[PDB]
């Protein structure tokens, strides 16, 4: 349309989140908090700049706090400045909302649906059974599921534009979706995103956090089958090791 690859993708720190290191490997035990990171992805592609995920809620804001008197008090610490702040996040790089061709929401948890209510003319592509299950379950935040948002709602595997696709993910949450990019520099690249917060989660099969571990381990089994057709190089959600190495804003992949 012409292209079949995107020409960029951007690793956007956005902030950061305190959880316990059993969220990260389900067999530790609990009490030692790891500062992991939030990340946003912006994909420049033909047709159009898409943003993947759109970081913390405002109420996260200088707000370690924010699951204080919450079933998850002491285990959840959002690290967000008002830098963070996805719309700050972008005039910094170059965009308005209005700009983006699409939002993609991996998934509907506060860490990368916080920022949606600032998109209300980009189309918003979600899975339907994420969109279901945050519309009930106690661990969805109002934030991330503003009821008049232009939502994409899409069932199952589905291309973007040429070059992005989207693989249904379920486990960590209901309606968890993966991203399997082409990128002119690179070539082929698996973003998990929380199908596997870290390398030993996806390679090793360690449990971590997830709604239905069960579904999470078919899901690593099915981006385990594309890896071996593909080959791509992989990325994981929330790994404090890789991201040692990851290239991030202003370089891309
Ligand atoms: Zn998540
Ligand atoms: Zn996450």
């Amino acid at each position: 349309g012409h292209m079949a690859t995107v020409k960029k993708l951007y690793f956007v720190p956005a902030g950061r989140c305190m959880l316990d290191h059993s969220s990260v490997n389900s067999a530790l035990t609990p009490g030692k908090l790891l500062n992991l990171p939030v990340w946003c992805y912006l994909l420049e592609t033909e047709e159009g700049p898409i943003l993947v995920d759109t970081g913390m809620p405002e109420s996260a804001v200088n707000n370690e706090g924010l699951f204080n008197g919450t079933f998850v008090e002491g285990q959840i610490l959002p690290k967000m400045t008002e830098e963070d702040r996805i719309v700050n996040i972008l005039k910094r790089v170059g965009y308005e909302p209005d700009d983006l061709l699409y939002i993609i929401s991996s998934h509907l948890h506060f860490d990368h649906a916080g920022g949606n209510g600032a998109f209300t003319n980009t189309p918003i592509i979600v899975q339907r059974t994420e969109y279901e299950a945050a519309l009930h379950r106690e661990e969805y935040m109002k934030e991330c599921i503003l009821p008049h948002l232009n939502y994409k709602i899409i069932e199952g595997d589905y291309e973007v534009v040429p070059g992005v696709q989207l693989l249904y993910t379920p486990g960590h949450s209901p309606g968890h979706q993966s991203l399997f990019i082409e990128t002119e520099q690179s070539g082929s690249v698996l973003l998990t995103i929380d199908a596997s917060y870290t390398k030993e989660n996806f390679e090793d099969e360690v449990p971590f956090a997830g709604f239905d571990p069960e579904l999470a381990l078919s899901s690593i089994k099915r981006l385990k089958e594309v890896v071996k057709k593909e080959k791509p190089i992989i990325f994981f959600g929330h790994d404090i090791e890789q991201e040692k190495s990851c290239r991030v804003f202003p370089e891309y992949i």
